[PDB]
C-alpha cells in the first residue's frame, strides 16, 4: 500500500535516537541497503547512520550519512547480523524525518517509528 519507497515519516522528539527496522511496504523487491533520510526545516541536524549490532543491544556502526541524503551500501554481505537505520538528531525542536526505504515487508519488527531508544 505504498508507491515506490516506504516513506517512514514522523516527528523526532528533539535529539532523539531511534533504530528503524519497521515494516511499511509490500513489494518483494527493494534496495540493497538503500534508504534516504529526508528532512525539511532550518537545520535538520539529523544523522542517518547505518548500524549493525546484535547481542550487546548497542547499535554502533560507522556508515554515517547526512541530511536529505540517500544511503546505499554494497555491504549486503554477512546477512546474519542484525543491521539498522539509526536516526540521531541534533535539532532542539521536534524535527520532521522522512526515511524513504525500499524494503521487502514480510516481518513484524518492534520499531517502525520511535520505540528503540539506543
Amino acid at each position: 500500500r505504498i508507491p515506490n519507497i516506504a516513506t517512514y515519516t514522523g516527528t523526532i522528539q528533539g535529539k532523539g535516537e531511534v533504530c528503524i527496522i519497521g515494516n511499511k511496504e509490500g513489494k518483494t523487491r527493494g534496495g540493497e541497503l538503500y534508504a534516504v533520510l529526508h528532512s525539511t526545516n532550518v537545520n535538520a541536524d539529523m544523522t542517518l547512520i547505518l548500524l549493525r549490532n546484535v547481542g550487546g543491544n548497542g547499535w554502533g556502526e560507522i556508515k554515517r550519512n547526512d541530511i536529505d541524503k540517500p544511503l546505499k551500501y554494497e555491504d549486503y554481505y554477512t546477512s546474519g547480523l542484525s543491521w539498522i537505520w539509526k536516526i540521531k538528531n541534533n535539532s532542539s525542536e521536534t524535527s520532521n524525518y522522512s526515511l524513504d526505504a525500499t524494503v521487502h515487508d514480510d516481518k513484524e519488527d518492534s520499531d517502525v517509528l520511535t520505540k528503540c531508544p539506543v
